[PDB]
């Protein structure tokens, strides 16, 4: 069906956690396959890998992965496999990866650098598990019960083991770990292995004779079976070791251990003349030690030659001096250090005149001097002949290069004694380890370090033996060239077996290798899997080989190791490349009661009550996604993979912590009896098998065993005595396990509470999908430490059940028997007296236990939680897509958003935003304001999080999440939306408070990714198919458009109207801005597709029309202000906009407004009938602009007088427009004028600014004549294609000027008005004035203005002109004009509003400055530094326009042979994008801010989300899709 999981990756390649689990592996989940499905039928698990499109690996990104393409082709490591990367600028990529066999594999991605080169990233592995099946039933992964027995102690027959296997069927495991069923070899310890090709011949013969024994496991018990593989050394006694000693470390192979032979040997041989030399040779005197000791220091340490190994042989070099005195000689280097700096120049010949291999072990003299260039330099730096004093130079350097290599002898020598002496000591002097027996050839003074024989070869070996480090580092071999541990006799070694050697590969062992892997398929034929003993000591390569080879001969091959690397970070990567599927831990670690229950914590679950994860505002919604409308297509007999809610964005794929296999005891470590005491056997074993994993157990704990067998001597066989201690329990406790493995599946589908009160410790097992748990009470038996009673136990919202109780107790000591081990006797008790008081108005349950519970006891209960059935997660999961069937584009700002002013507006000031004790208030009302909070939150578990906290207190936001939408409840889908919430919020109110929080959030999360598709759906294609950072942009959308009822669009209706930005420019007057709204009209309802609401917007200001000019301030098209000159041709450009983009959108320009005002701009006449009075077509709003500017105009602003601005002077009402013919440009403005976009009105009156304008922008503004030219063009072509009628235009005086002609006016005069030539001998061909101007190679940002320096000023505002108008721009010229705004203007995230290198630059905005500066009291400062974000729209829409015509390397063919922009501009385009993608993506504002202090630095007074600011960057990726994307 569907067993699908999404990997998305990030923009360099790596995979994304989803959850914050802690340092793990990426890991499938353990699931049987669909019903009657061998492996190959249908692929196990398919990973979609997500590529973010535009990110740099996707040019020329291949995915590489070992994963073979089908069934039919076998595994390799090494052989990679091509996946394409469909490079997209707004799609994301989708490349699935099917998986057929379980096993361990790795993909990582190759790309095009930036330099043109070739890259690669990291390879990054994922675990699929094995299928472990017994006959026909599926066996979870962690419901494993495992019984490690020991061969040798079975039995001599197969009939005898036979016995051994119905006890442990009894106690209820399912599958039984074997020490290696192999011929053992001389000290008959399991792990030293005599053959690894044929097994033990006391019991077997042949393969089949031990493939039928676990073959009846399987069939008579319901038991798999698992043995231990030994790579790391073999017995000491094997007679192919004698055939290839070159498998292990020897002299030849690995020649650094030939100083640690000798030692050795010396050392076996002093103590054969121990006493015959001395005499000490057993006492405990710590004197008679240091007498042998001394006998140490003088019978091998002295005999052995002052070691040369280190040294160099001094003597020996002066007569081999004299001998090539003669021959290759002098020198040339000046650098030789003189005679008189002794340490540097005994160096500079170490570096130069040295043979391969100097200061590394090898031989006894493998350290020495190259003689012809030691005597070449003798003779350049004192003399050419020799008896000048050579000898004594000579000398004197060679000493000072031993210098060194004597302190490191010092240091080795010192650490082989004091380890001899302290391991003396121990293993003499009875300390804690006895056996002090007079030295023999069986018990020597010294361990043997080396195993000696002669091979068949003919010559002698001597092979070592392995072992291990005190407290070294695992990951290093300690036999390789790297340690020093055999010389120094830092290793505690295994005289039963013998070193294996391997190498790089094959190559460097070639029998070993063939043999090892021949050994591995041998087990791997028979058993399910593999027990690793020691597995951080084994290289890696060599454990990924041969696991490889396994699972190549058993598919679901279990692998279970003991790992104890460095870190836990070591530990994952060796799961992540091996295919480890278990770790073992051990309980018997714990030292205390308190270590005890911190290590159940870990392998115990996690929270109850933890967060679930979801899809929010950081995710793609595609509108083209196959929907479970109901939760409804999946069948438990698929075994599918489900996926979080109706959306079908399939399982996240995230790393979580390996899996682990709780050893309660194992067969190294000591008894209860020996640690603690045996009563613990029951109170330990139970808090263990509670733990949520895989449990085991090593035979003879559950029959209490009174010490710790000897794998190595022991010989007595297990009894047969049935049911003896915790065997009654633990088929108890597996049983149990079986019960909940049919229902547990993932890592947030179980979860646990721990506690430790002196010696009880408490275990809460909790299924969070049906509330059934299980409660343990455990009072441990460490030692015996006095009564102590138990605090009253409470559950809150929960049911209690007793289940059963139990004390072990002991009954005197365990019998002393030679041919059989027996246990220690011991009574299982049942308890009784656990009252469980349950109050049946708080819902409590309490449970009080009985003085009669000594320590080691248990007591479990069966608990259930209230108000949680198995039918909870579908109705959460369900009906959210039916609810929002009816929602609008226009609806769901009212679900969603909302600012808190927005909602005073429609609660007239008594409702606003949830108030979050210790918090603070959601930023948006809606959903959006609980997603970008709960996002963190449930990334992180955090359930102290004071909204975590304010969940379980009260149901107050739970019910104020559905009260709100009493407000809206009358528009469209969201009465429906209401009451999906409301049915899922009253379920919530019925659970458990602890459980509020996981369960609120994930109703408003699916509530809201359902609300996001609905959006995505609604939209045009080119949103609903791209990436998250395209569709957050396009929500904003949804943000600023809505129905208000303090202002609207239209003075006789409420209707929806674009807000400039929240939540300061949303209520009343503030809200719509006639500049702000068709600057974004383009982008967030065009781009979008709102194409209706884009007529509502022009039709509504079309009727505001006024001394032929567009009002700034719109306050519902009742007295709005008209001071502004930029609006009017913002509006007539996003006409042109509709027009071109619109399927049939001239049918805008004959649609009929009922124009407001008269038009001959008389007053204000609200109220006064000749308000209606006549219609105005479109068409004729257009040409009523041209015209009326071109004759020329004239006003005072209407209702003059501070009523309106309170700070602007009297000239300051009276603005005008007109336009120069000359030219063709429009001027207009004066020095007390704000007509542009940059209008900030002084409000100081201490640094007296009120009234002057910060930036006004008189004259002619690029912005204003770029729209000019634009709407020219636009009536030009439109009247050739007789949409448009209107050719003339007036005059001042009275004449007529041609539209053609005003149009070709610009083209001959707008660039030399405007641009600064870069030669300033072009000076007298472009208008400038030398003496005021910054830069050249700029585009003026103003003509004739009032100063005239702010003519020349490097503002953003000419990309507008570039934009709209690019005709009207030499190519060459303008492209290093933008060139200089991206290096000089071009902020972060927002636009630079003034050069830096300018005076008036402070680029800091604050809007209370209440000081004395005259630039930057009261924001003056606002357009004057401070970098907005929609002039970097403007900017990278032409940035990307001129660098494709200009610069070549920006442009690539292909199909059509039609020029498309080349990836390395869409590298550079994507780059100055990175910024606005985490702006949005790290905002509580699910949008683009305003403003921008310097530098990217927030500024507080911006507004955080602003329409224009988000929809000219929606404009540039229509840019690039309306043009390429064909
Ligand atoms: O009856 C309705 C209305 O009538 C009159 O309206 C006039 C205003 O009182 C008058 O000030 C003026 O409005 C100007 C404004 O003066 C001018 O500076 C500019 O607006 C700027 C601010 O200058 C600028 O600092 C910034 O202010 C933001 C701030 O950055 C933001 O962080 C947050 O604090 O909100 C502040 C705004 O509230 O940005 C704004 C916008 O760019 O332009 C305005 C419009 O021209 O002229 C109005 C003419 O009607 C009455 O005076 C008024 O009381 C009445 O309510
Ligand atoms: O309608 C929901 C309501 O939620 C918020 O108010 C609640 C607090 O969040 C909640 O912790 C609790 O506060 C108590 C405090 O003693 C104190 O706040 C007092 O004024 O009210 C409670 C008295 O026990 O309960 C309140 C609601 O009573 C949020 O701030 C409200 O705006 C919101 O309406
Ligand atoms: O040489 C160019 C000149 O540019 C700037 O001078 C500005 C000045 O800051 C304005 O206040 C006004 O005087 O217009 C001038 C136009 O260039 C730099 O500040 C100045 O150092 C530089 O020399």
């Amino acid at each position: 069906a569907h067993r699908t999981l999404l990997l998305r990756l990030s923009d360099s390649g790596e995979p994304v956690t989803s959850c914050s689990y802690g340092q793990g592996v990426l890991t499938l989940p353990s699931l049987p396959l669909p019903q009657g499905k061998k492996l190959g039928d249908m692929p196990v698990y398919t990973v979609k890998l997500a590529i973010p499109a535009g990110s740099p690996v996707t040019r020329d990104g291949l995915i590489w992965t070992n994963c073979p393409p089908d069934f039919s082709t076998q595994f390799d490591r090494e052989k990679f496999y091509k996946k394409i990367i469909k490079t997209s600028f707004h799609e994301d990529d989708h490349i699935d990866l099917d998986i057929y066999v379980p096993g361990t594999y790795c993909f990582y991605l190759s790309f095009k650098n930036d330099k043109d080169e070739l890259e690669t990233t990291r390879k990054f592995y994922f675990v699929v598990l094995p299928i472990l099946s017994v006959n026909d039933k599926f066996i979870p992964l962690n419901s494993i019960a495992m019984q490690s027995v020991v061969s040798k102690w079975m039995g001599p027959t197969i009939k005898d083991w036979e016995k051994v296997f119905a006890r442990v069927a009894s106690k209820k495991y399912n599958m039984i770990h074997f020490t290696p069923l192999q011929h053992r070899g001389e000290s008959n310890s399991p792990y030293s292995i005599y053959d690894q090709l044929e097994f033990d011949p006391t019991v077997f013969k042949s393969e089949k004779e031990v493939a039928d024994m676990v073959e009846r496991l399987r069939t008579e018990h319901n038991i798999l079976s698992l043995t231990d593989i030994v790579f790391n050394h073999t017995a000491n006694n094997s007679q192919w070791l004698l055939d290839h000693p070159e498998a292990g470390y020897n002299h030849k192979t690995s020649p650094h251990l030939i100083s640690a032979i000798e030692l050795d040997k010396k050392l076996l041989d002093f103590s054969e003349q121990m006493e015959a030399l001395g005499y000490p040779v057993d006492l405990k005197t710590v004197d008679d030690l240091i007498k042998v000791m001394d006998g140490i220091k003088e019978h091998v340490i002295g005999e052995l030659k002052l070691w040369e190994f280190y040294v160099v042989d001094v003597k020996q070099t002066v007569s081999e001096l004299r001998e090539k005195w003669g021959n290759s000689k002098s020198w040339s280097d000046d650098n030789i250090p003189s005679k008189d700096d002794s340490t540097n120049l005994a160096q500079f010949v170490r570096d130069n005149a040295t043979e391969p291999g100097f200061g590394s072990l090898g031989e006894r003299g493998s350290n020495k001097i190259n003689i012809d260039k030691f005597a070449a330099i003798l003779k350049k730096l004192h003399s050419e002949d020799y008896n000048n004093g050579i000898e004594e130079l000579a000398t004197k350097i060679l000493n000072d290069i031993n210098l060194p290599f004597y302190k490191e002898y010092d240091d080795d020598i010192n650490e082989v004694l004091e380890q001899l002496f302290n391991r003396i000591k121990y293993l003499r002097i009875d300390d804690h380890g006895p056996k002090q027996g007079p030295i023999t050839k069986k018990l020597p003074l010294s361990e043997p370090y080396f195993t000696r024989f002669k091979a068949k070869d003919g010559e002698e070996y001597a092979l070592a033996n392995n072992g291990a480090i005190w407290d070294g580092n695992p990951l290093v071999d300690f036999a390789s060239s790297q340690s020093k541990a055999y010389l120094r006799r830092e290793v505690i070694v295994w005289g039963d077996c013998v070193k294996l050697r391997y190498g790089k590969g094959p190559s460097d062992s070639p029998y070993l290798w063939e043999r090892m892997s021949k050994y591995v398929e041998m087990n791997a034929r028979i058993f399910n899997g593999f027990r690793i003993d020691n597995c951080h000591s084994t290289p890696l390569h060599v454990g990924q080989y041969f696991l490889d080879v396994a699972r190549r001969v058993n598919p679901n091959l279990y692998v279970v190791a003991e790992l104890f690397s460095g870190s836990e970070a070591m530990d994952c990567l060796f799961v992540e490349r091996l295919g480890i599927s278990s770790l073992i831990r051990e309980a018997m670690q714990a030292w205390s009661e308190e270590e005890l229950s911190r290590l159940v914590h870990r392998h115990g679950g996690r929270p109850i009550g933890s967060y679930k994860f979801v899809p929010l505002d950081d995710f793609p919604y595609p509108a083209d996604v196959k929907i479970d409308e109901e939760y409804c297509a999946y069948n438990p007999d698929d075994h599918s993979v489900k996926c979080v809610s109706e959306i079908m964005i399939p399982k996240t794929l995230t790393a979580t912590p390996p899996h682990a296999l709780f050893m309660d005891c194992t067969h190294d470590n000591e008894t209860p009896n020996q640690k603690r005491t045996v009563e613990d056997t029951l109170p330990n074993a139970a808090l263990v098998a509670f733990c949520s994993s895989a449990i085991g157990s090593v035979y003879g704990y559950d029959e209490v065993f009174p010490q710790l067998l000897d794998l190595v001597q022991e010989k007595r066989t297990y009894s047969c005595a049935e049911n003896t201690g915790i065997s009654k329990v633990k088929t108890l406790l597996n049983n149990m396990r079986e019960e909940i493995a049919s229902e547990a599946v993932d890592i947030e589908d179980s979860e646990m509470h721990v506690h430790h009160d002196g010696q009880y410790i408490t275990f809460h097992r909790t299924n969070a999908k049906n509330g059934k748990g299980w409660y343990l009470v455990a009072r441990t038996k460490f030692h015996s430490s006095g009564d102590q009673m138990l605090p009253r136990i409470k559950l809150s919202q929960t049911k209690a059940t007793f289940k059963a109780a139990f004390s072990l107790e002991r009954t005197g000591d365990a019998p002393i028997s030679d041919e059989i081990i027996e246990g220690i006797p011991t009574k299982l008790r049942e308890l009784t007296g656990f009252d469980i008081g349950f109050d049946e108005n708080t819902k409590e349950t309490s449970i009080l236990l009985p003085q009669d519970f000594p320590q080691g006891s248990i007591v479990i209960f069966e608990t259930q939680q209230l108000g949680i059935d198995d039918s909870l997660d579908h109705f959460i999961r369900s009906g959210a897509i039916k609810a929002t069937e009816k929602l609008s584009l226009e609806s769901i700002n009212y679900v969603l958003y909302r600012a808190e002013q927005e909602e005073y507006d429609y609660s007239e000031g008594r409702s606003g935003a949830y108030d979050i004790p210790d918090y603070g208030k959601p930023v948006y009302c809606g959903l959006q304001g609980w997603v970008s909070i709960l996002r963190k939150i449930i990334f992180y578990n955090d359930l102290a999080h004071p909204l975590s906290n304010n969940l379980r207190n009260g149901h107050w936001a739970v019910d104020y999440v559905v009260n709100r939408l009493d407000l809206y409840k009358d528009k469209e889908g969201v009465a429906e939306v209401q009451e999906w919430l409301r049915s899922r919020m009253e379920r919530i109110k019925q659970l458990p408070s602890y459980l509020v929080p996981s369960f609120f959030a994930l109703v408003v999360g699916i509530m809201y990714g359902c609300c996001r598709l609905r959006a995505m759906q609604l939209m045009s294609d080119n949103v609903g198919k791209s990436t998250v950072f395209v569709q957050s942009l396009a929500m904003t959308s949804i943000q600023m458009v809505s129905a208000m009822k303090s202002t609207s669009i239209l003075p006789d209706q409420n209707i929806a109207a674009m807000a400039a930005g929240l939540p300061h420019f949303s209520t009343n007057y503030m809200r719509c801005w006639g500049r702000d709204v068709f600057i974004s009209l383009r982008g967030l309802l065009l781009t979008t597709g709102r194409y209706e609401e884009a007529k509502e917007h022009i039709l509504a200001f079309a009727k505001t029309l006024k001394h032929g000019l567009i009002p700034n301030l719109l306050d519902a098209g009742r007295n709005p202000r008209y001071n502004a000159r930029d609006a009017a041709w913002f509006f007539v450009q996003a006409i042109q906009d509709y027009v071109t983009i619109v399927p049939g959108g001239v049918s805008l320009l004959q649609e009929k407004v009922t124009r407001r005002f008269p038009l001959d701009d008389e007053y204000i006449p609200y109220d006064d009938p000749k308000a209606f009075s006549y219609s105005s077509t479109i068409e004729e709003i257009i040409y009523e602009i041209l015209n009326r500017h071109a004759g020329g105009i004239k006003y005072r602003e209407a209702n003059a007088g501070p009523n309106l601005d309170r700070v602007m002077k009297d000239e300051g009402f009276n603005v005008e427009v007109n336009v120069d013919w000359e030219t063709g440009l429009i001027h207009g403005g004066s020095q007390f004028n704000c007509g542009t976009w940059m209008d900030k009105m002084g409000e100081s009156e201490k640094a007296n600014s009120v009234g002057v304008p910060g930036t006004p922008r008189d004259g002619a503004a690029v912005e204003i004549n770029g729209l000019l030219k634009s709407c020219l063009r636009f009536v030009l072509q439109l009247s050739k294609d007789g949409k448009f009628k209107y050719t003339e235009v007036t005059k001042p005086d009275g004449s007529k000027i041609s539209l053609s002609s005003w149009n070709d006016l610009l083209q001959e005069n707008f660039e030399r008005c405007f641009y600064v030539p870069k030669n300033k001998e072009d000076d007298n061909k472009f208008e400038i004035d030398a003496t005021i101007i910054n830069r050249r190679g700029i585009y003026k940002d103003l003509y004739r203005s009032g100063k005239p320096y702010e003519d020349y000023q490097f503002r953003p505002n000419f990309t507008i002109a570039m934009v709209v108008a690019p005709e009207l721009f030499t190519p060459d010229y303008a492209a290093g004009a933008i060139e200089l705004a991206d290096q000089v203007l071009r902020g972060p995230v927002g636009m630079r509003t003034l050069d830096p290198s300018d005076y008036n630059y402070r680029p800091y905005y604050n809007n209370g400055e209440d000081s004395d500066d005259f630039a930057t009291s009261k924001g003056r400062n606002y357009h004057q530094g401070p970098e907005w974000v929609w002039c970097y729209g403007y900017f990278i829409r032409a940035y990307h326009y001129f660098n494709f015509l200009t610069n070549p390397k920006c442009q690539v063919e292909g199909s059509a042979k039609k020029l498309k922009p080349s990836s390395y501009l869409y590298r550079k385009l994507y780059s100055r994008l990175l910024k606005h993608r985490e702006w949005i993506e790290n905002s509580p504002w699910a949008g683009l801010a305003e403003l921008t202090n310097k530098d990217g630095e927030v500024c507080n007074d911006s507004s955080p989300t602003q329409a224009w600011s988000t929809g000219c960057l929606l404009d540039l990726f229509y840019d690039l899709w309306i043009s390429y994307e064909e």
